[PDB]
């Protein structure tokens, strides 16, 4: 649907659903913090997503800027979706069972799932 | 030192997930659970087996003259790191951000949501 999207891709999707908008440089910068990438490499991340139809841009200055028009929480709930019935047999319940049973999880972040349940 | 990090891919896990139910498995014995649910050919299943067994993550012991593959990975060890590497790419890491946009998402009767929450407390 929001098809198919690889792990550097997650990236620089996530950088522009954060920033909303964001140059080629700005996302080279921001990938850069933490990868080992040249900037050709970004630059063809940018280039196959813009492509594929996952961000657009306009053209403030003569530097454009990118965005999103894929709905973040649409496709991260899919992907979450495929990934699920990919490892965990169909079920969620199955991931947060074996995620509990395996991390030490702090108060804050028990009650804080507390809180996203108990929201309906 | 240790051995080489691999993914598995989606057809990895469905042949590990038949190891991990029967224990020891042979070759014939994947090979038919998986055309149950699957039209990969002998060939093609052999070819995951195989791969699986470089990769290290299954081992074989031979049983009357039979091959029989096992595990050599704890499976729930295995799922959490996936599942973790899988949050940090998609979530930022944050486990609670997977299970609030699911929570914002799913439909879910409360008898799905109470058994979250006896996963949680107990
Ligand atoms: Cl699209």
């Amino acid at each position: 649907k929001t098809y198919e999207i690889s792990s550097a891709e997650w990236e620089v999707m996530n950088i522009i659903w954060m920033k909303k908008y964001a140059s080629a440089n700005n996302i080279i910068e921001e990938i850069q913090m933490q990868k080992d990438w040249s900037p050709k490499t970004i630059r063809t991340l940018i280039t196959r997503l813009y492509k594929k139809g996952f961000i657009d841009r306009k053209k403030d200055n003569k530097i454009f800027q990118y965005y999103s028009l894929v709905e973040e929480s649409d496709i991260k709930y899919k992907t979450s979706k495929n990934f699920i019935n990919k490892v965990y047999k169909g079920g969620f319940n199955s991931l947060v069972l074996n995620f509990v049973e395996k991390e030490d999880l702090s108060q804050d972040e028990i009650e804080e799932l507390r809180n996203i349940l108990n929201k309906k």
